């Protein structure tokens, strides 16, 4: 219920966010996927590609300035028994397309938590081609801590990763 929308990030906290993901349902799976909209350009979602169990909340089409938004999924009998996994892109006001990425590492103890983020300049819908840029384009690794880089389009992004239970990676974009 609370998922699908977030504030500027100045009032965001992991303590609230924990219980917020559980508002969706009382289950052994809580994922956090979102991007902090603080670049001064309204975003527009086009599609969402996933292999996860099924939907559970409505995906936010448009996003106001100096705000953010969350999402959740399900596993059920899809790629795993518990968690959620999707990769969707948002049309930026500059005519670029930010591609978010998330997964639940809580079912692959064999390795650490994979991560990635890129802005596809032009237009790219959510399909295999998006997830392919995450797994084949250039996959990254996140083992507890903040990280920032010059993405290559006009703005910068910062990605965070957290291991153990009640933990998840998020990505903030701004200028």
């Amino acid at each position: 219920a609370l998922a699908g929308t977030i504030i500027a990030g100045a009032s965001l906290t992991f303590q609230v966010l924990d219980k917020v993901l559980e508002e969706l349902g009382k289950v052994s799976q809580k994922i956090a996927v979102g991007i902090d909209n603080e670049s001064g350009g309204t975003w527009t979602a086009l599609n969402a590609y996933f292999r996860s169990g099924t939907t559970d909340v409505i995906l936010p089409e448009f996003v106001p300035n100096t705000k953010a938004l969350l999402y959740s999924g399900r596993k059920d009998t899809g790629p795993v028994a518990t968690g959620a996994v999707a990769a969707f892109a948002y049309y930026m006001s500059s005519g670029n397309t930010l591609g978010v990425m998330f997964s639940v590492p809580f079912d692959y103890n064999w390795y650490s938590n994979w991560w990635d983020v890129k802005i596809y300049s032009g237009k790219r819908r959510a399909d295999q081609g998006m997830y392919e840029d995450l797994y084949y384009g250039n996959p990254y690794r996140g083992d507890n801590g903040w990280h920032e880089k010059n993405l290559g389009y006009g703005l910068r992004m910062k990605g965070i990763m957290t291991s153990a239970g009640e933990a998840k990676m998020q990505i903030k974009i701004s200028r």
